[PDB]
This record gives structure tokens, sequence and C-alpha cells, in this order.
């Protein structure tokens, strides 16, 4: 009565009170908080690692698969069959291969050989190489994890201990082993821990399984956590595993003041001092030894076998935790306890049978009460979610220390129970092992894969190569030579028209002009004064004026008398409604040019289809709007394309600026190309600016070799179905075209909206500039997208945000590319007709979707500089739009007609 109570006074310590018990239970409840927690997570000990593992099983899970179980006692290799949809339910046969403590303490490679080839003879006794039977890959050890095929291993843990592993992907590691065996084919398709392996097990059988846990040669437990606490995680929407990896619990020295001098005595002589702490007060990996080091405490003060302390009693893990499961069996408790203690040498006395098995219970009770009250802890976390006052859920279990030892189960249950009171919990006890539920993880991970894979395949149509842009940038080129030699210029898509405006301002344009700007987003009137010499100044004044689309697709006449009115109204606003003012024409489409006054509309273009207009000459058509109105009399000087008009405006400050850029409604460009080359003008002297009209560029089939289906369809379905290809792939007003038309086609297939089409998604024009561009912002956050989605109409989950911003990302990045080998081709002439080896000349910019979206520039900048590096491009922003440069061509018009 006293031995009892003899030891129950030296094994004091590893006495725990409920009111301890229920301390370390709060202890933990904080540890969850803050490991959860994006601010105090990087300093948390539980780790409480996302599994990206969103729901148990449901029952539609079906196929053939591999599953690997590394980590726990012993290495094993499962298939499993499941198929309920044809008739045929759950079947599994695994193997269990041997795993020398050579490979598990030698080199990662050593380590990965091994499973690699255990794998391949696994697949060769059943003969299913052939089939690219999905693998699911159990590792028992704690992983850091973007996506469920990635699993970096933040540490070892329990006998493992393989060097060039740890802050490595496993999965990559292990993929490499395969390969290099050439042997097989693996693909890996999902990464798992064991309790979460556990708990989708005990799952499948019991819907109210929300915890997994494990007891064996190490422990820990994982739990469905609300989606809206996982900080780390982006996504407020549902549940998804969360592991905890408890086994480290108080490695910041947080259990110090309950931890023994045998337990820093059993740590001093691991494998990873420091480390996994709680767990080697628990796992079974560590009782035996535990005792091992009290019986010859004792023994060294004569508490036992009458103070003798034999070599056996002293080398290290004589005495396996299996003794300390036979020696507290109800039957031959002491029995076994005799036999043990004699082969360990000393001479065991039939009360130091009774001595021993009882500091067993102490050591072994300490265990199932630790684990009792995190386990605790967490159970009250998922009751707290549920927000009711009771908690009915089931637990699933395995391991070695709990399925095999007469009474860990029993006082386990029984202390929680007392724990946890407003509470009904059951204990299922994963009788297959985790292969069922790994296999029911791997279905679902491959089900999206697959998805993956399709999605990929696609947008993989939408990416260049900078091969690609080399030749994108050869045929540019050759099809501006087309256009400029007048024997092929017939024919020639690239129309390069020429502008005659022979130079860049010189610095004498003096004078005050109207002009007008047609073409754009906006229609506007400006008054424009220019001062020279002295004082060189430059005032402009504008207003916006309106065009409904009716009369932009009206007739010639109610749209050149609408012009006219508005220009009426603003020389009344202006005030200098009276003299003859020289007017120069800012008209946006292709024109042909025979002089700085003659424009002939040769063909519309972006969204204008007026009526008996096509084939006139647009300064006549309204010289005859202006002369039939009669209330004033205008001076038409010039007709300007906007690139050329926003070319000079740069110049204007910038003099080595030769080239014009616009990127907005549509996309075209100009430069400045030698006399000599122009040969639809006479003569070859000086320079001529060269309207390329370069969105017709591929409308010859040039292109035809990277058009995509969608880039087809949004062809199909425009104004002007065939032309303008090149600008179709690149400007504002058809980005967005291409993207719904892909959204549309990724939700037939269910892959977004589960599979609905809606109104809005059928609504052309959807995707302004405007919103490709916010969409697009780095600075956004996936909320915010889902927010824009759902304000446009869209009802869209956050996964459904990632997978539109990712479309609008590749679209908008091959819109940047393709533009950039086009400016590409551009100043590499320009440099070649210079015979230079390395020119420096700046880009004057417009357009909205150049101002406006985040990353088209920059993409385009970089494009240009690696396809053309014998180039030192500028792009310089116009800011006061094309109306200046139309006034200083304008001067120079008149004073040329003075002349
Ligand atoms: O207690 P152990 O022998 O160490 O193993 C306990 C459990 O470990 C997991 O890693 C395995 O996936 C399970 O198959 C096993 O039941
Ligand atoms: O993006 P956009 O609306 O097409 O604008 C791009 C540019 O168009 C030209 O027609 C105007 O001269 C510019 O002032 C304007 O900046
Ligand atoms: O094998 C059960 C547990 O053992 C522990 O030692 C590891 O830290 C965990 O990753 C694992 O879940
Ligand atoms: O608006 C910018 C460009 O758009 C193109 O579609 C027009 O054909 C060009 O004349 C114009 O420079
Ligand atoms: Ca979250
Ligand atoms: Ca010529």
């Amino acid at each position: 009565d006293d031995q009892v109570k003899k030891i129950d006074k030296y094994l004091y310590a590893m006495r725990l009170s409920d009111e301890t018990l229920i301390d370390i239970m709060t202890r933990f409840r904080k540890e969850m908080k803050n490991g959860l927690s994006r601010d105090f997570n990087p300093t948390a000990t539980v780790k409480m690692l996302p599994t990206f593992v969103r729901s148990i099983p449901d029952g539609s899970e079906k196929g053939d698969f591999i599953a690997l179980d590394l980590g726990g006692s012993s290495f094993r290799i499962l298939r499993v069959q499941v198929n309920h949809e044809k008739n045929q339910n759950v079947h599994m046969e695994s193997e269990v291969y041997d795993t020398p403590e050579n490979i598990v303490h030698g080199s990662g490679s050593q380590l990965f050989d091994h499973v690699a080839e255990c794998l391949g003879d696994f697949m060769e006794k059943r003969k299913i190489k052939d089939k690219k039977l999905p693998v699911g890959f159990t590792f028992s050890f704690p992983c850091q994890q973007s996506k469920i095929d990635e699993a970096i291993l933040i540490t070892w843990t329990k006998r493992f201990k393989a060097s060039g592993v740890e802050g490595a992907d496993v999965v990559k590691l292990l993929n490499k082993a395969i390969k290099k065996r050439g042997d097989y084919d693996a693909n890996i398709v999902a990464v798992v821990n064991d309790t979460v392996g556990t708990m989708m097990t005990c799952g499948y059988d019991d819907q109210h399984c929300e915890v997994g846990l494990i007891i064996g040669t190490g422990t820990n437990a994982c739990y469905m956590e609300e989606l809206r606490h996982i900080d780390l995680v982006e996504g407020d929407e549902g549940r998804m595993c969360i592991n905890t990896e408890w086994g480290a619990f108080g490695d910041d020295g947080s259990l110090e003041d309950i931890r023994t001098e045998f337990d820093r005595e059993i740590d001093r002589g691991s494998l990873n001092p420091g480390k996994q702490l709680f767990e080697k007060m628990v796992s079974g990996m560590y009782l035996g030894e535990l005792v091992r080091l009290i019986l010859v405490k004792m023994a060294k003060e004569g508490l036992l076998f009458e103070g003798r302390i034999t070599p056996e009693l002293l080398t290290r893990g004589k005495f396996n935790t299996s003794d300390v499961s036979a020696i507290e069996k109800n039957k031959e408790g002491l029995h076994n306890a005799k036999e043990i203690l004699t082969r360990l040498g000393v001479e065991p006395s039939d009360d130091d049978c009774v001595s021993v098995q009882h500091v067993c219970t102490i050591v072994s009770f300490r265990s199932a009460n630790l684990v009792a009250a995190t386990l605790g802890a967490i159970l009250n976390r998922l009751r707290d979610n549920k927000g009711t006052p009771r908690l009915r859920t089931t637990v699933g279990v395995d391991g070695s220390l709990y399925k095999t030892h007469p009474q860990y189960s029993r006082r386990f249950h029984k202390t929680l129970r007392r724990l946890v009171p407003d509470s009904d919990v059951r204990f299922l006890l994963s009788e297959s092992g985790s292969g069922k539920g790994a296999a029911m993880v791997t279905a679902v991970a491959y089900r999206l894969a697959e998805q993956h894979r399709q999605i990929e395949e696609t947008l993989a149509h939408f990416h260049l190569t900078k091969d690609m842009l080399l030749e994108v940038k050869k045929r540019m080129r050759a099809e501006m030579e087309l256009g400029l030699r007048k024997q092929t210029h017939n024919n020639a898509v690239v129309k390069m028209l020429p502008s005659f405006v022979r130079r860049t301002p010189d610095g004498t344009e003096n004078g005050d002009f109207l002009a007008l700007d047609l073409g754009g987003t906006n229609f506007r009137v400006l008054l424009v004064k220019i001062r020279s010499g002295k004082k060189r100044t430059v005032e402009m004044h504008n207003k916006i004026y309106a065009i409904p689309i009716e009369i932009m697709q009206g007739t010639g006449e109610e749209l050149f008398d609408h012009i006219v009115s508005c220009i009426s109204d603003f020389l009344d606003y202006m005030g200098i409604k009276g003299p003859r003012m020289p007017l120069g024409f800012t008209f946006s489409f292709p024109c042909q040019q025979t002089s700085l006054d003659a424009g002939i509309l040769i063909t519309w273009t972006k969204g204008f289809k007026a009526t008996d207009c096509v084939g006139h000459d647009v300064v006549t058509l309204l010289r005859d709007a202006i002369k039939r109105r009669e209330e004033f009399d205008l001076d038409v000087v010039a007709v300007v394309n906007d690139t050329v008009g926003t070319m000079m405006t740069c110049a204007y400050e910038e003099p080595t600026c030769e080239v014009g850029l616009i990127v907005g409604t549509g996309s075209n460009a100009c430069y400045m190309e030698e006399m000599k080359n122009v040969e639809m003008v006479e003569g070859d002297q000086g320079q001529m600016c060269i309207n390329m009209e370069w969105g017709a560029f591929g409308d010859n089939g040039c292109l035809d070799d990277i058009r995509t289906h969608y880039d087809r369809l949004v062809d199909e379905y425009s104004l002007n179905a065939g032309k303008q290809r090149y600008e179709k792939m690149i400007s504002g007003m058809y980005l967005g075209e291409i993207v719904r038309n892909i959204l549309i086609d990724f939700t037939k297939k269910g892959f977004l909206f589960r599979g609905q089409i809606s109104e809005t998604l059928k609504t052309r024009g959807i995707f302004e500039t405007k919103f490709l561009s916010q969409i697009e912002s780095d600075r956004l956050a996936l909320l915010q997208v889902r927010a824009i989605l759902q304000q446009l109409g869209l009802n869209s989950t956050c996964d459904d945000s990632i997978l539109v911003k990712t479309v609008c990302g590749v679209v908008s990045r091959r819109a940047a590319q393709l533009c950039g080998a086009g400016m590409a081709a551009v100043v590499d002439k320009i440099r070649e007709n210079r015979g230079l080896d390395r020119l420096n000349v700046t880009v004057g910019v417009d357009g909205t979707l150049y101002k406006l979206h985040p990353h088209f520039s920059r993409i385009m900048h970089q494009t240009v500089k690696e396809l053309s590096p014998k180039c030192n491009v500028s792009f310089l922003l116009s800011e006061d739009g094309s109306g200046k440069g139309a006034a200083l061509i304008t001067a120079v018009g008149v004073r040329l007609r003075t002349e």
C-alpha cells in the first residue's frame, strides 16, 4: 500500500491535476489562435498548417489510385479501387516494405530512391505500370504547402533524419528519383498528412467526423476550421482542414513547468534536440525509454532491484514501449513484468514486478491525460464555431500505442469526457489505415488537375515565344516594304500612307488655329494659339461634344452636319465666331492623301460606319456641311491622323521624337521615312511622315499562324469582319471581347460560375478598358476582384475570380508583346535607314488602354528592348492630346499656302 504510495511520491511530478490539465488546455487554445493569425503565425510553435482539403468524402469519389504511406511505423503502399457509379464498392490491396535505419538516416536521395524503387516493384507485382494511376502521398511530417500537390518539408520528426530534404519539395524530390529510374511514370497528385488521411478514412463511414487524431510513433491532430479563420489562405467561404502539428506544443518553452528531468534527459539523447517536446511526453516512440530512465534513476537509489544495475538496464532502448504495454495487461500483468525484468539481467523480486508495473501506469497515464487536454481544446474550438451550446462530433483515431495498449484508450476517453462535458464525442478507430482516406483525397485532387490541364492547354495558345515574336517582327517589316514600293503598294495590307508632313516642328510655327479631334473616345473641338521666338508659348482651349452612335452609324450627311453644329457652338463659346480661321482636322481613319488638305476615306474602322463617306474626300465632305449651314467660314488647311498629330505634339518638346503610337480604341503607328523610300510620292529629298495603318497587318493571313478560335469569333462578329486583324488582338475596343469569349467557353465546360451562362456574360462590350485595368491592378486583393465582378452582374466565387483575373492577364500580356514586336520592326527600320549600329529615338504615345493599364506599357517597352537591342527607345506620353500637333501642322500648311 505504501510501495504504491512510495512511487506516487517519487514520480509525483508526473501526476497531473485536472485543474492543471485545464490550464494546458487553455494554453493550447491560445497557441491555436496565434498559429492561425497572420500577425503571430511567424512566431507560433503550433503551425496550424492548411491542408487544402475542404470536406470529408461525399460518396461521389471513384477511380483507381495508388497511395504511399511513409512516416508511420511501417512503409506501406496500397491500391484503392472505388466506383459506386458502376456498382463496385471500396476495395484495396496493400503491401509493406522494409526501411532500414540506414535509408531513414541517410541522404534524401538514398531515401527517395528507395521509395521510388518500392513503388516500381509494387506496380510490377500487379503489372499496372502501363496505367497512369494517380498517386496520393501520405507523408507524416510537417509540410509547407501553397497547393495540395506541393509539400516543402519544414523539419523531420520521429525516427527520420535524412539529409538534403528539409526546406525542399518532397514531391519534386520524389519525382526526380522516379524519372531517374526511367522504369515507370508517376503522377503524384497530392500529399496529405496522416492525421488528415485518418480523418478522411473515418469520415467515409461517419459523415460527422471533423477530427483526425494519431497516437503512435508520434502524435498529432487535424480538424475542420472555418476558411474565414485561416488568415494565411485567401477566402472566407466554407471550411478547410488544418493540421495543427501539436507535437511541437511548448517548443518555445511553454511547458517547462510541466517537463521533468526525465523528459529533458530523454531529449538530450533524441535525434532532434529541442523540438517536438509535447510529443516527447506522449507518443509510443518515447514512452518506453522514458520509463527505463526512471527505473535506472530508482535502482541508482536502491529503490528497485535491490539497487542492482545491469549493463542492460543502462543500455539505450532496451525497454521497449511494447514492454510498457504487456506489463500493464490485466491478465498476465505482473507475470509479464517478471519475464521482462528478468531478461534485463536484474533479479526480479516478485515485489519489484509490482513496483515497476506501477511506474508504467504513471507514465502511460500522463500521456493519455495530456492528449486529452489538447484534443479538448480542439473540440471546444469546434463548438465555438458552430455556435451551438452542445457539440456532437466524431473523431478518427489511429496509432499503435492507442490501438495496442490495455488501458490507454480507456483512460484517454474518460479524462476527455470529464474535461469536455457539454459535448457528445464518438471515437471511430481507423481499421483500414490512411490509405482509404488518402485515396479519397487523391480522387478530388485529380478531378481538379484535369480541369487545370485543360484550362492551361487553352490559355497556352496565347503564349508567344521570343522566337515567335521575332517572326512577327520579321513579317511586319516585309509588309512595311510591300506598302512603300509603288509596284506592290496596290495589294499591300499595311498601306503605309504618306501624310505630307515632312518635318517635325522647327520652332517658328506661329498663329491662332482651330482643330478637330474625331476618332477616339471623345470627339472634341479646340482653339490653339502658338507664339514663338522670345516668348514661345502655346495656349489651347477645348470642349467635348457627344456623338450619338446613331449618327456615328447614320449617314455621312447627318454626321458632318452634326460636326459643323458643334464647331459652331464652340465658336460662340470661345467667342471667336466671325473671321476666317485656319483649321486642322484630326480624322483617325485611313485616308489616301494627295496633299496636306485632301483625304479620301479609304475605309471605316473601329465603331464608325456612316454611309456615303467611304470613297469621298473628308475635307470636302466637311467643307460642304460648312457651306450648307452658312453660319461662318473656315479655312481647312489640313487633315491629320492622330498618330501623326501625337508625334508632332511630342516632338514639339522632344526633338528626337520621330515615331507616333496610339493604343486606345484602335491601334496604329507612324514614323519618319526617307523620301527616297516613299516610291508613291515623287522625290527622294528629305523625309515624309508615314501613317502605317498597321492595324490591318494580318488581313492577308500572315497572322493566322498565331490567331485563335477566340480571335476568329471576335473578328467574325465585328462591324468589319475580316479587316484590322492585328489591331483586334491589341486595342481596348476588342481585348475585352476576346476575354468574354474565353470565359463563356470555360463556363460551358463547367469551369466557371457553376456552368451557368448569364445575360451579363452574353452582353458584348461588358469588359471595358477601365475594368480590364482595375482587375489586373497589383494593389488589388481577391476579395476586391470578386467585388468588381459581382458589380458587373457576374456571381463569382473567389475561385472564379482567380481564373478570370488570370485570363485577363494572358490576353493583355499577349497584346503588349505583339504590339512591341510591331514597334520593334519600326525602330529597327529607322536605324537601318540612317545606317546606324545604334539608334536613340523617342516615341510619342497616347491611348486610354496605354495610359490606364497597369502592365501593358511595361511589358511593351520590355519587348521592344528585347527584339531591337540596337535601338534605345524612349516613350513620351502625350498629355495634351493630338490638338497641339494638328495646329502645329496647320501652321506649316498655311505657310506653304501663302507662299
Ligand atoms: O502508430 P504508427 O505505427 O506509428 O502509425 C500510425 C498511422 O501513421 C500514419 O502515418 C499512417 O498513414 C497510418 O497507416 C498509421 O496507422
Ligand atoms: O483611346 P482613345 O480613345 O482611342 O484615344 C487615343 C487618342 O485618339 C486620338 O484620336 C486623339 O487625337 C487623342 O487625343 C486621343 O488621346
Ligand atoms: O505520424 C503522426 C504525426 O507524427 C508527428 O511526429 C509529426 O510531427 C506529424 O507530422 C504527424 O502527423
Ligand atoms: O485611333 C487610332 C488608330 O485607329 C485605327 O484603327 C485607325 O485606322 C487609324 O487611322 C488610327 O490612327
Ligand atoms: Ca482566409
Ligand atoms: Ca519618293
